[PDB]
């Protein structure tokens, strides 16, 4: 039948994109390296949740629920699987979770076949988004996101201004999700992000109050209240992080120490821009800076311009391997995901030997005179 | 001679792009159709409407008047053939309407070789666009536009502010325009649309007062004063039309009801973002909601998110066959129009059938764990 | 596992390849519309064909059977089905038949999971080819196809001489084929086809006799045949000729059998030349009367088509031909032709379209100075329009 | 209407078409340069060439006379404009002579309305082709030509042996032919082209004689000609020789008439040799002195042209041919070249830079050794330059 | 100066294509990897071999030198690179050798910056071809390539008839060349390759005797040489053999010599068959006892490799030909292809991989049915696992 044929082409299709092969971009900067298509995007979500394919209900087989975006996704190394936690946007315009997950890390990513339920804490959400997940050494996964909500105490006609407060969430399987209560805290958080290991055998928690990103210790996940919070990475005028800055997924622990992947944000003509830097910080005490390479560590380049929110890199979720190979997550312009690879060893690299922002033109011209200056004794 | 040549190939290449024919593209939601090609861009504009042709005053060939964008186009069908009222903007930055006709409705739009001579109102507007064309019972065909003007209440060096009415024309031959006066008003009026018949043996206009898309019913056309105002379809947090919205083109009466092709606005990091979506109300009360599809109907996909102004669809036309067969008529990015196709039933089973909007990321997930259970379950 | 992984990915692709829609080349020349992409490759037949699927004994997962080509097709309307029947051809050079369909006719061709079974007439052959199906009048469905052997009576070291006979085969059902005997003819014969209708109540088919090399062969002949199951060529007439220096001048044959119209039998065949890159194939038609089917009533000049684009390219260049089409009850007519003897497309026309065809393109006058003539013709009638 | 609005795409399209810009194709070897599009190809004939645009007699739109190729074409300038004498070959398989001319020499070649009527001789001939052009000193422009004909001394079956005149016509307007009669001669003639100067009062002409197979025939010949109203070849000097693995193995022929120039007459010519897929065609320049016509003055190695890309394929694949160029009075060079006998070709030069090429490439010195001894000469100076 | 930045821009260029990173194509067929570019083409020459640098005797900064085509070359891993014996074709259609080396085998292909300086034989060649290496246990680098000649015994005009020889060079550094005399013979003699070890004390060749054509030509053959430095054949036996209505039904050939493996002997040839746009060359497989090194252990059915795409088409079209591969140690296995006379292409597999082929795609029954009866057994087993 016309329809059985139609439906059978629609599945066929899918499991194509699907599997299609990713491949390395061949130009890039020796840091990392881009791949020539996304990980994910809206077409990737499953046929059976766009469609009903009973003929019965749907005969002209048309979507019934609209997919708009997968962007923003935390990620974790699962039973030998590379798994997304993925913000997905429906056309609705809310956004929900959902588990991807794939055998190598840089394609044929799937969505389980249901998406993650999440229960509401004593506060109902309107919004939830990008989730970062830990594997917390006391053996739970924790899922830190954002759940948002109008603000009751905006002027009548505005349905725009909202509060936001950091959900907590934990799990043993990835389905079964238990709320906890949501951070509570004087100023309103954003970009929280647990750190793997008790700090003074406390939970430490990455804040963005709203100086930049905090440090937050914990005594109770169960029951998680800031109380005295510390400024580890801050917003500096004329850089890439001068209007806002946060955390992206938790950091790797390097022998150098903890390696961190951030956004940045600045204010231009067009709009908000965001891109992503790296920052390094001690073992003994991951309070304190040890590497500030200057920059952005990547910034939107070709297809990533462009999509609903342009002028937009976000990470808030990567991989590292026992082998020391990176698999960094992000999405671009809050439209799709994408996946760059690089080393432990580059990444610590990059971050080291990057040199750190004078604050200046004529700071950054003399670092790079005296780079030239090297290079050119060297061509000779 | 070498001029002689040049004119002769301008106007080749013209007629080449005017007559290509447009290929529906075949991926798509199984509810709209997109195409190939835009149906009209500035390209598309009379070479005499550009250039000078006379050697004697253009020896170089170059354009006088340039042609910027082709957007936000009424339409009608109009004795047998597919007719936009464009928005054509000029290089000087003014817009001005004129028509365009195809004999299919999806390619070979040509400009009629003069555009629309609009007659002011008393008071003179500086810029007029976005209108609507109704074949009302009457026996006229209504254009219903926004008329704009410098806000005289601005401070010194502000020369943004602007104050814009419902400018009314009419007409019986799409050439010569009758201007009323422009609708009376407490608040100001954007996106004003005829109703094609009487109520209550009254004109009823959408209006968008300046809590969403309004109903006024209006005694005299020629002298046209809003009074009541009773408002249809409202904007809500955190949907695609969460800061403001307005009536397309006038609804399609189908059987089951008005259907309705409106646009929402939300603000994004990029700036604010348009997108289409649809809604019905009742035939025996159209001020009645019977059908609020969740979500956005058409989105920017592709080339549709780049332009003058981008990140925006917008419609103020379309055009229904006898047989059912829908033409959407929409602008993308404020540059260009596209066309794309679907039927009175397919938008009716959209619009009826598409799950309405429970207004929170837990409700969007139980309702898309409903349609994943019972596809499951199917194909199984 | 990655194994498992390989298949469910060469199974995956495999769909997306049959299921792809095929469109229209909207540039034409108002006789025949062509479409993007062929309706069948070597890369259509079916994994399962080519390899082990089985990774205990295939564990790098390569084809074990490697498919050539996918040419040279026979067609029929079945079952409210259009089927090719397909002339294979492996890596191992010989050519098998196989059965696929399509619901549409332009696209989404599948062949079924086996290929035809035929079995051996008395005298074993070697390679078996360009099969033509004609659903008779007494029920049958024949498949008229092309035997080669080798020719034992060679010079020594010469293993390329070869014979062929037109083999004759039966069935109901395309999958249980009944081989009869081997026409019998005291020429070569090639391009054998079967017509639809007895003919004074005889058999009759369409032949292509030959020497070897053509020879003496004035072109496509006609002879009556008294008993299907033991066919023997007795008086035979040239019905087509071959000219010099036309589409047709070194070699002809007919294609698929005719499809009947009110106005004659419509027919599709090719034509041979010689040039400096070797022999050129095209196709072209022409049509005979209902009252006497030897008659011609329409002989349009030159090519009906000729290789156009990736059409020129493959292991056989610079061929077009065809042994296969589809009229529909509406006059949808399908024209399936293989380009380069290795892949198949499809050409859509009218039965209208193509009588309209071969009734008003002028006759071939056989010179340059008569092509100019009705050229000149033409193009005065239109100048005089144009004015 | 539908049909006027078909009609009107026809020609818009086509319109299209014939006005595209061409341009240079910027990786080249300094001696030519190649352009990105053809400068005629079947697809630039008059739509009313093709279509009946009368919707009595057409209602489908169809076209009633095809065209197949736009090759092998004489040039000449002419009145301001550049022209070709474009061999044009319809899908009929006969080929006839139309102008097309260009107001810049590499793109918007349009065809003249009417292609040319050219009157029989007392013979009359089968297929006309390859006309080369020559404006002579006694005020004629001469088209000398190939005029083929069927061998009606062949084996029965046989008909593709055939037999080649050297036609000859002349005109002052290029719409207007006089024919005047075949050359006589007691070889096959074939690339026939006419010097443009009296040489001892005569008119010369460039021959390739040949037994049928070029067999005996040596290469590009000279013959003295009393009178061209009653041309008859007497005596013939081989000028440009064929010789074993070279480009001009198997055969050879004169393209257009050579350029005048202070060094010489500066030749073009093409070359064949034979490989497993049949034969290929290169073209080569040569140059003879001003003094004596029949004498070699440069004699670069190899060729100058062979088929680049799109080049390599087409009816007849493999070749490159040219009948016609034109030089400025600046010094430009226009080559009007055809590429496997189906489209046509301008590649562009200066008589500078084609005087550099003839004198400066070193010549065959005839194997692989002799090659690789030039060769090294040429890195051994580089390399030492380059230090 | 303008000059000085064109030669800049023809250096910079040439780097850019020289530097070109590979990628493997994806879709395969499991047993060989394709890549998406060519590994040499004349374009790959150095620019230093095509044009004269100097402002002074090259102003305009044209090409002195034309490069034709880079094909058929030899292989051999060198002092840890990848190197090929190119076959390199001028302009002037004579060939050379000219070594080219990699870092990696797949891509950055370099040409030494002089060519081969191959001495000449008592007899001169005139044509020089197709050279395989062999580093043989002797201690030796041997070339065995076709010295062709002229055939002074021919009809007058005849400038095409040849004879050839098999040439023997034999080095230690790939420049310095000493030439042994050629291979005497009773048959015409190409494709002759050195086996890598001595058998019985002798030196063993590979053969591939013929009249000419072909004629008794059997196949591919095996000849013991007491001296290499006097090499004569005496008895040759026949190793692999043409079959009618295979690939190898018209010609074989070795390609480079085997790969030794556990299993045996790996060998990697070409066949050939006519068809009516000429000659078609192919490749394929088989192994031989390593006991007995003339003892067929391996058949696998019809081609290895086929022409695929941009291989179809060339110079020669239609044709692979190998004479060249490198085996690392670890396995992997690079195959040196030629396509259409014109380029050279790799592509990728191991020794387990090859052997797997060889072993396991069924051998050919030689008939349509026999082919058929091996698909359907495959075909019910696969059914019976998709299950
Ligand atoms: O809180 P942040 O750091 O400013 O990030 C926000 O903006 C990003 C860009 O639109 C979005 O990608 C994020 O989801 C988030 O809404
Ligand atoms: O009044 P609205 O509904 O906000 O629409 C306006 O903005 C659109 C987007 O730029 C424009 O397309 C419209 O012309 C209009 O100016
Ligand atoms: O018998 P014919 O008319 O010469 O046709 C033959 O040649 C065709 C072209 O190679 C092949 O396609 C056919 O299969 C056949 O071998
Ligand atoms: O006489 P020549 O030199 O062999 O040239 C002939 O062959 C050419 C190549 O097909 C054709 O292009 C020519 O028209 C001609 O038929
Ligand atoms: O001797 P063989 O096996 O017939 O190979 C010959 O033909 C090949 C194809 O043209 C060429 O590639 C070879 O160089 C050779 O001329």
């Amino acid at each position: 039948s016309l329809f059985n044929d139609k439906v059978a082409k629609l599945l066929a299709g899918h499991e194509a994109l699907l599997m299609r092969k990713n491949e390395p971009v061949e130009e890039g900067n020796g840091v990392i390296t881009r791949y020539r298509y996304p990980v994910l995007t809206a077409a990737h979500t499953p046929v059976f949740w766009r469609y009903d394919l009973n003929e019965e209900t749907n005969p002209f087989l048309m979507e019934r629920i609209g997919m708009n975006a997968t962007l923003n996704a935390g990620a974790i190394k699962w039973d030998g699987k590379y798994l997304m936690l993925v913000r997905v946007e429906g056309a609705d315009r809310k956004s929900f979770f959902a588990v991807a997950e794939s055998p190598n890390g840089i394609d044929n990513f799937r969505f389980w076949e249901y998406p993650v339920t999440l229960p509401e804490d004593v506060v109902p959400a309107t919004n939830v988004y990008d989730m970062r997940l830990t594997a917390h050494e006391d053996g739970w996964i924790y899922g830190i996101f954002c759940a948002e909500r109008h603000d009751d105490n905006a002027p009548i006609g505005d349905l725009s201004s909202a509060t936001a407060t950091a959900g907590i969430a934990r799990t043993k399987d990835l389905k079964n999700w238990e709320r906890l209560p949501d951070l509570k805290t004087k100023s309103q958080q954003r970009n929280v992000v647990l750190h793997p290991e008790f700090v003074d055998g406390k939970y430490a928690l990455y804040t963005r109050p709203q100086g930049g990103i905090g440090w937050a210790l914990i005594d109770d996940i169960t029951h998680a209240e800031v109380g005295e919070e510390k400024i580890i990475d801050k917003r500096y005028y004329h850089t890439i992080k001068e209007v806002k800055n946060g955390e992206g997924p938790h950091p790797i622990k390097t022998p150098q120490g903890w390696l961190h992947l951030a956004h940045g944000v600045r204010n231009c003509a067009a709009g908000l821009r965001y891109v992503l830097y790296m920052y390094m910080t001690s073992l003994d005490d991951p309070t304190r800076l040890i590497a500030s390479p200057a920059g952005y560590f990547m910034a939107p380049v070709g297809e990533e311009r462009i999509g609903d929110v342009s002028n937009v890199l976000f990470s808030n979720g990567w991989i590292a391997d026992d082998d020391g190979k990176v698999f960094i997550y992000y999405a671009s312009s809050d439209t799709r995901m994408h996946v760059a690879t690089s080393t432990i060893e580059r990444l610590v690299d990059y971050c080291l030997h990057t040199p750190q922002d004078g604050f200046s033109s004529s700071a950054s011209v003399e670092i790079l005179k005296n780079l030239i200056e090297r290079n050119l004794r060297l061509m000779k």
